[PDB]
């Protein structure tokens, strides 16, 4: 049983990792980290998506303790902070919980859609970080689980190409949720996340062969 | 502000780390990870203990999502497992959450009472592991927080010596909770944890100078 765990939220990136994973592994589980997120029903849609794509299971794990670690919460719980909703290292948490889950279901790999190519560069999403953490977790859980980051070096246009490579661009396009305002697919067209995704799609459509060439060159294939 | 975070449960080990930390730092926070643990009132006693010892704050964080990761829970939530209550890597979690907390309250160190000298050797409690994780977390949170493990190389007798070195053996002895059955201090005398602790105390009383010598030799002082 060659089996993987996909850190999954039902958006373009994580559904593109799931689609690729379903070709490369015999068995794929999805895990979703719910901290306020979406809502029961959106998470439930993402579960129908994974179910309908072929995931063997989809665990939804409440990580609302993250929100307890925001400065506003801490000050509210009478904790002194030095004089935001920002919480550091959330992906350290996610990768740790996915590994514990992977251990328990016999998965050899945790797959995550993090990358270094966005405007904002989160240090818990850097290639160097993920490798460093992988090495620590392997020691702490006493098992060799790999961390895979198929989207590490990809821009959005290339991510669209990858979906297309597995012949599923339209699945991603119609049936995922990227929009901050809850609109599936192409979304409201008016939020940050809609812009990023739509720019990507439009570069890919204009210059497909070039972007596909770029994609193949970076990832193997 | 030289400030530390003590991973704290109100037992002998974590109260010994707190006592030492209160000499070495200007400000100490305690964090307790509650997953079923004790109960509101015991946790509340451990909070009076920290308050009365001088902690500047004591955060109690619900980590009951750990229990959701046990095989019995997963099978109950209709997740396939390969055909216990055991959960791997719980201290990877604890150290990650303490670091996030330390970041938010401006702490330069997370202090933990883990060790390699017990009958059972948990790989998420090994010196090599803690260093490996420290290195990863520093990258993921973008700040140099140290992980300190004052009890790493100590047996129980030496841990008692350390309390005694800070002139607080009786505080640990009467006012902490090690016993599995909820009995403070010397406890029921009939559980594993009572035995370990009482053996320790009795070696320390029989051969004090020798054990103190051993302690000093390992930790500095
Ligand atoms: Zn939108
Ligand atoms: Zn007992």
């Amino acid at each position: 049983m060659k089996r993987a765990v996909v850190v999954f939220s039902g958006g373009q990136d994580s559904t593109t990792c799931l689609i690729q994973a379903l070709q490369d592994y015999d068995d794929v589980h999805c895990i979703t980290f719910d901290y306020g997120q979406r809502h029961r029903a959106e998470i439930e849609v993402a579960q129908e998506l994974s179910q309908k794509l072929g995931a063997a299971a989809h665990k939804v794990l409440d990580v609302g303790l993250l929100n307890e670690l925001a400065t506003s919460s801490l000050t509210r719980d009478s904790i002194p902070v030095p004089d935001n909703t920002f919480v550091p290292g959330r992906n350290i948490l996610f990768l740790t919980l996915a590994s514990i889950y992977a251990y328990q279901v016999g998965a050899e790999a945790v797959i995550t859609g993090v990358c270094e190519t966005d405007f904002s560069g989160y240090p818990d999403c850097r290639d160097e970080f993920v490798k460093a953490l992988n090495q620590a977790i392997v020691l702490g859980i006493a098992r060799d689980i790999r961390f895979e980051t198929p989207l590490m070096w990809l821009n959005k246009a290339e991510t669209w190409a990858l979906a297309d490579y597995y012949q599923q661009l339209d699945t991603v396009r119609y049936h995922t949720l990227t929009c901050y305002n809850g609109i599936k697919g192409d979304g409201c067209g008016q939020c940050a996340a809609c812009h990023l995704r739509a720019n990507g799609l439009a570069q890919y459509q204009k210059d497909a062969a070039t972007v596909m060439a770029s994609l193949k060159q970076k990832v193997g294939l």
